[PDB]
């Protein structure tokens, strides 16, 4: 129910400051181009469905789409023009090889619709980052439209296989969890940024999509092995993973109070000096945040807290929202992880 100038002038209303009428306007300006996304999201969804369906006769390719909160949307203006966003809606294909992933790829760039790929984002050689996969920019709707409504919205189609979302589940389980911030910052954190760039490398190399030299993949296994053990991934992934299947357990989800929308205090406590080894969650009110705070920076005096992590019970419902396979995921990551490390 908006034009183009409108969305985009309340995006620099909400970037510049805003209140009141001024505000609920702006707001409803932003949700409508939020929510103008999610009929061609749910219609590629199904496309790309179709097509995995025909690349897989089994049926095993995951497939899955995601609009991004309105939330998440305010906060980014608040703290990359809003109309020429590609991720406001995505959807992601799991495949099980790069065999697959390139005959998915294929079959989506040869078939003939109303939605034409704009850009082809060939990750195949590790980002930056580590990551490695392959992502599809759609203009869905873009010459054929009429009195069309979703005209030229934006949709990103991501590719990846079972090891490359296993890479980057982890990395947003460590990114959400520990709090600290690799995907939205190119600062800090050299030791996780260097341990996901190589290990993303030698997935990259194991999966088929960038073979390395023998003398490079022996230098990045002693490199991992360094920063794997300085950073102690495994441990806390297993640590954080199973923390998260404990929020989902009935015991638990029965003793918290009716709608708890506050947080978790993850521990692991080595007290076993004969003692205890445990690994605990605490639940908080929302009230309550800043005793959660004071309760986490009092454990860096304890020497028994190995692990201590403060999760908003928010952050965790998406991430089990966006990740239903991340128990499995984070152990295959894991299990990579440690066979290359055991090589020498
Ligand atoms: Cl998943
Ligand atoms: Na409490």
């Amino acid at each position: 129910k908006y034009s183009k100038s409108q969305i985009e002038k309340a995006a620099r209303k909400i970037r510049h400051g805003c209140e009141g009428a001024e505000r609920e306007e702006a707001i409803k300006m932003i949700q409508n181009f939020r929510e103008l996304h999610l009929y061609p999201l749910m219609l590629m969804k199904n496309h790309l469905d179709r097509a995995a369906k025909k690349v897989d006769k089994e049926n095993k390719i995951i497939v899955a789409r995601r609009l991004k909160r309105l939330s998440t949307i305010i906060d980014k203006l608040e703290r990359i023009a809003l109309t020429r966003m590609q991720d406001i809606g995505g959807c992601r294909a799991i495949v099980r090889n790069i065999e697959q992933l390139k005959k998915l790829k294929d079959r989506l760039v040869k078939s003939r619709s109303k939605h034409k790929i704009l850009k082809e984002y060939d990750y195949l050689t590790p980002k930056p980052s580590g990551y490695s996969g392959i992502h599809l920019a759609y203009s869905c709707f873009d010459e054929e439209n009429g009195n069309n409504p979703w005209s030229k919205t934006k949709i990103e189609v991501q590719l990846r296989t079972e090891l490359q979302h296993a890479w980057a589940t982890s990395l947003e389980i460590i990114d959400t969890l520990e709090n600290i911030k690799l995907k939205t910052s190119n600062e800090g954190h050299p030791e996780w940024r260097r341990f996901f760039y190589l290990s993303g490398c030698l997935v990259a190399h194991d999966e088929g999509a960038c073979i390395l030299d023998d003398e490079t993949i022996k230098n990045y296994q002693t490199e991992l092995k360094t920063l794997e053990e300085a950073l102690s991934v495994r441990s806390k992934l297993s640590t954080y993973t199973f923390a998260m299947k404990l929020t989902s357990d009935a015991n638990l989800k029965k003793s918290l109070p009716k709608n708890h929308n506050g947080f978790f205090l993850v521990r692991m406590r080595n007290a076993i000096t004969t003692g205890k080894f445990l690994v605990s969650v605490k639940p908080f009110r929302k009230k309550e945040s800043e005793q959660a705070l004071q309760e986490l920076n009092k454990d860096d005096a304890d020497p028994e807290v190995l692990i201590a992590v403060l999760l908003a019970t928010n952050n965790i419902k998406s991430l089990k929202k966006a990740y239903p396979n991340y128990f499995g995921s984070t152990n295959q990551f894991g299990r990579f992880l440690s066979r290359h490390i055991d090589t020498v």
